[PDB]
């Protein structure tokens, strides 16, 4: 587990496929990272990480729509706090 800080300037923002559902008691996680984007820019985020927080926020209580909306509604430095709990 660690905080993945990414700098945003001119490109788009993020570039990863997350998935989660507090309803099913499942925290947000990574399911498909992309290249040529912020994800591959930090070179520190592989399928299996659990996004439990972002930009100092708690994603432990925010449906996948709140995580995707919380990740899409951000700017500048993005601290993607995740926890490696795969397998």
């Amino acid at each position: 587990r660690r905080r993945v800080t990414v700098r945003k300037a001119d490109a788009g923002g993020l570039g990863i496929s997350i998935k989660g559902g507090r309803e099913n008691k499942m925290p947000i996680l990574i399911s498909k990272i992309f290249k040529g984007l912020a994800a591959d820019q930090t070179e520190a985020l592989f399928v299996g990480d659990a996004i439990l927080s972002v930009n100092g926020e708690d994603l432990s209580s925010a449906t996948h729509d709140e995580a995707v909306q919380a990740l899409k509604k951000t700017g500048k430095e993005v601290v993607l706090e995740v926890k490696y709990m795969k397998e």
